[PDB]
């Protein structure tokens, strides 16, 4: 796993949660991580598209689109 | 920000990218950390209903399935 667990919890908790189970950290954590993978992966095709290597922020946010 | 952008730099790699820009870092991390936002509110209505003031992993489970 990429992510570290700590930062999830506090995004439960910025969003009012009163108390957060371990398991809800971790299970936030693999699910932002495997959506994270797949927007990473189309943005990867939209460069190559555009003649680069390098991933940009505009690839990110058209792949981001493209999920609907 | 909660999410701290060298993981998320790595999930980007991890995917195949070649390079990253800095831009697409923090792109991919503010768009994550909306999502999970989003998701822990709606887990956060979902626990109360069951008459609980902790969040649990079936709580953010059953919130990904009500976005669709």
């Amino acid at each position: 796993m990429e992510l570290p667990i700590a930062p999830i919890g506090r995004i439960i908790k910025d969003a009012g949660a009163e108390r957060v189970s371990d398991d809800a950290r971790i299970t936030l954590a693999k699910i932002l991580e495997e959506m994270g993978r797949d927007i990473a992966s189309e943005a990867i095709k939209l460069a190559r598209h555009a003649g680069r290597k390098t991933i940009k922020a505009e690839d990110i946010e058209l792949a981001v689109r493209r999920f609907k």
